[PDB]
């Protein structure tokens, strides 16, 4: 078994255990965990980086200098208002003396370096930022692991997926830092935080397919992901867009549910925030998972509404390629018309699919229509079409859950 030999090779493992932060790897590294520092905020085994002062420090149990491979995972998601300095921070530090290894951000990128007794150093960048895209990974939680063979290469992986290689055979001695410091020095502003959650470490030089399968488990495949990668949870405004139509937020005209550009597409918090309520009635807040039964409430100029499938077809009971619209009604309760199901799909994912059974069986997906019953006018239009087997890959059917999240902050 892979994952047991993965595993097995863990040497350091952080997990928030009874509230605490420890590693649970069994070899009992003292962690030291700042009183501001906060825990398991959005998943068990993260915690904030919220300001200087804020500090994690690890100190290694006694089994100089480098004597094997190694690697090192985590997830990480950086702020928008950190994202976007210009200005270098160190995130994690291992160098004592002048060797051992650091995580820095640095200008929309984070930034490995390794490096030996002569301050040779080599490093492994990745530009998770793109320019602030709304396309790339700013805010978003993704998936980091370096591995280091001694007498090979060290590499740089995002979730999954090999992005830098750099020879370190080449350099001298570098010697191990028994210690870990978690935690940025500068003076950062109040939006400026990131968080990071499960970080460990290996004694061995974990494969792709190693890699592949830690980052499988640890996204928690079956837990839907709002846009940020946070799990998605009843009871929370979101903001619900079509993976087609990025800068068009969901609005009722005339009582039919359809898409409009927004006035500014750099403002992600636009339109009817819609809530979604549990048919089951869980634990408020409780995470929402693949395959739950779903509703639906649009706040839509200050009043709360059920989002509920049309009745009829659209150029209209249908059977064969029926397309319906959406609309609102005031009536909130347990109706199977506006009764959904949301499910995962997964290289690009934080987002899903989502689907009615109720008399037919149709999946929720954005394309241009004639949605109004008198009109012959076109609009981006969410529906609800049957047989859609061959649309199950289409990026039109792919949904979005944009939440106020600490770590994108818009003006008021
Ligand atoms: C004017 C308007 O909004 N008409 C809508 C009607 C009425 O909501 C319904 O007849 C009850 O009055 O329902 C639909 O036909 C339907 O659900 O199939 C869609 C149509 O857009």
């Amino acid at each position: 078994s892979a994952m047991a030999s993965i595993n097995d090779s863990k040497i350091l493992s952080l997990q928030n255990k009874k509230n605490a932060l420890v590693d649970t790897s069994g070899y009992n590294a003292e962690v030291r965990v700042g009183d501001n520092v906060q825990l398991n905020t959005i998943y068990t085994n993260d915690f904030k980086l919220s300001s200087s002062g804020d500090k994690i420090i690890v100190n290694l149990n006694n089994n100089s200098a480098i004597y094997e491979n190694s690697s090192v995972s985590f997830w990480i998601k950086i702020s928008k208002d950190l994202t976007n300095s210009h200005n270098e921070y160190t995130i994690i530090n291992s160098i004592e003396q002048n060797s051992g290894w650091k995580l820095c951000i640095r200008n929309g990128n984070i930034e490995w370096i390794l490096q030996d007794v002569n301050r040779k150093y080599k490093s492994l960048i990745f530009d998770y930022s793109e320019s602030l895209s709304h396309t790339g990974y700013t805010n978003k939680w993704f998936f980091v692991t370096i591995t280091n063979n001694i007498m090979g290469y060290m590499k740089l992986y995002i979730n999954g997926e090999l992005k830098q290689s750099q020879k370190i055979e080449d350099l001298d001695e570098v010697k191990l830092d028994k210690t870990i410091v978690f935690g940025i020095d500068e003076n950062i502003d109040e939006n400026q935080m990131l968080w990071i959650r499960d970080f460990n470490i290996f004694s061995k030089e974990l494969s792709n397919e190693d890699i592949n399968i830690v980052y499988e488990g640890q996204i928690l495949r079956n837990v839907i992901k709002d846009y940020w990668g946070n799990p998605l949870k009843f009871d929370t405004e979101y903001y619900i867009i079509n993976d087609n139509y990025i800068d068009r937020y969901i609005a009722p005209e005339s009582n039919v549910l359809v898409l409009v550009q927004y006035p500014d597409r750099s403002k992600l918090y636009t339109g009817n925030p819609i809530t979604i309520k549990s048919v089951s009635d869980k634990n408020p807040y409780s995470r929402i998972l693949n395959g739950d039964n779903i509703i639906l409430h649009m706040l839509y100029n200050s009043r709360k509404y059920m989002i509920i499938r049309d009745t009829d077809t659209i150029y209209a009971e249908c059977s064969q390629n029926c397309v319906y619209a959406l609309k609102l009604q005031s009536n909130l309760g347990n109706y199977g018309i506006g009764i959904f199901s949301i499910k995962n799909i997964v290289k690009n994912k934080y987002c899903s699919q989502i689907f009615s059974s109720f008399r037919e069986n149709t999946m929720l997906l954005a394309d241009i229509y004639k949605p109004w019953r008198f009109s012959f006018k076109n609009a981006y239009t969410p529906v609800a079409v049957t047989n859609y087997e061959t649309k199950l890959l289409s990026t039109s059917s792919f949904w979005k859950f944009i939440s106020r999240d600490p770590g994108w902050v818009e003006p008021p």
